[PDB]
């Protein structure tokens, strides 16, 4: 019935083994049904099965007409919005999946202020910087009234891979105690909603002192510790994220970054998602390595390369530089290749 875990692996459709997939954050606030289908229609004749979306677009005043939004945080309340250009846009992104075969992993806030994010809640409700979002029970108050509709909005769907807590959430020098707890608390919150669906952080995967380089990803300054909240009963698998350039690191690194996490998984018990990786050159080749380490490494169980592009009625969906679109050669080595290979296992 719902996606699950089966020791290190993923089972989707009954189906257990390695899976491709990738990131799309905008398809919800798409408005036109027509580039939905569109690109629902080409993952699933691309073998591509998990599809990541925003599930989040907060605000602080409403926007101007037509621009979808998702909730407002106003005057101390949190409103959601149920409407054509709201909520309803989300709708069509899950029913699009079910009836092209793709699972979604939706999560309920970003870390960052695009879309809002958990500064838009502090903005509203008060408090300072984004870490104050974690501890407010005013926000987290609102933050799991919008989980709970959103997560019985789709109760009878059989499209969600995953609920996810948030993207790319961090505590800058925080004690890694303050994530721990909210994630632990967080997590049991959606499982007593929605039992049988999977939960996920969303974390970049910092903090780990397995196969240690001592760069700044491994290190704990971000808030995280990777080994100990996968320990956390009510997530099911781990997540990282892999931007050297972003990190200071090189590309090669990369392999090591996915290597070590499969080792902490494996001792977890639990599968990792490569949830994110992307350079903004030499996308063939650097990313080409990253996704052979991640089908052969232990603990790893899929990747999903940031971001899929397309050709939408509105003209190329976004391009940030990551973007790999349906159609290139890219295209055919990052993923026609890719699929092939994980085929071929
Ligand atoms: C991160 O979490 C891990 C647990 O998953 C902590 O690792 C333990 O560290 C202590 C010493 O500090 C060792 O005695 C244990 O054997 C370790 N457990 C492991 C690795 O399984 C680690 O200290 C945490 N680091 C933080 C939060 O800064
Ligand atoms: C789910 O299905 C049940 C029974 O078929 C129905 O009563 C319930 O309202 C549905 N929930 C939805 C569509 O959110
Ligand atoms: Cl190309």
């Amino acid at each position: 019935s719902f996606a699950s875990t089966s020791g290190l692996q993923f089972t989707i459709d009954g189906e257990t083994g390695y899976f491709a997939g990738t990131n799309s954050y905008w398809i919800g606030f798409l408005t036109d049904n027509a580039d939905v289908d569109l690109v629902m229609g080409h993952l699933k004749s691309s073998g591509l099965k998990i599809l990541r979306v925003w599930g989040f677009n907060d605000v602080t005043s409403q926007p101007s007409s037509g621009t979808v939004w998702y909730q407002l945080h106003q005057d101390g309340k949190s409103t959601i919005n149920t409407g054509a250009d709201g909520l309803q846009r989300l709708d069509y992104v899950v029913s699009s999946a079910e009836q092209h075969d793709i699972k979604l992993i939706i999560n309920f806030v970003n870390y960052w202020t695009d879309y809002g994010g958990m500064s838009a809640y502090v903005s509203a409700y008060g408090g300072s910087g984004e870490t104050d979002f974690y501890t407010s029970d005013t926000m987290q108050s609102a933050y799991q009234t919008y989980i709970k509709t959103v997560v019985e909005r789709y109760s009878n769907s059989s499209a969600v891979f995953a609920w996810e807590l948030a993207n790319e959430p961090r505590c800058p020098s925080c004690d890694t105690s303050v994530l721990y707890n909210w994630i632990e608390k967080t997590s049991k919150f959606i499982k007593g909603l929605d039992a049988d669906r999977m939960v996920c952080i969303g974390d970049e995967g910092f903090g780990l002192n397995i196969d240690s380089d001592g760069s700044y990803p491994y290190q704990f300054s971000e808030g995280l510790n990777f080994t100990m909240n996968l320990d956390i009963d009510t997530i099911d698998f781990g997540t990282l994220h892999l931007y050297p350039d972003s990190w200071g690191t090189s590309d090669d690194w990369g392999n090591g970054w996915i290597t070590a996490h499969g080792a902490a998984c494996k001792a977890a018990g639990k599968p990792c998602l490569l949830e994110e990786y992307g350079v903004t050159s030499n996308h063939c080749s650097v990313e080409g390595a990253w996704q052979k380490t991640a089908l052969s490494t232990t603990g790893v169980g899929a990747d999903l390369f940031w971001q899929y592009g397309d050709d939408l009625s509105t003209g190329k969906s976004p391009d940030d530089g990551n973007t790999i679109y349906y159609g290139t050669s890219d295209y055919q080595c990052l993923v026609t290749d890719h699929v092939a290979a994980i085929g071929s296992a």
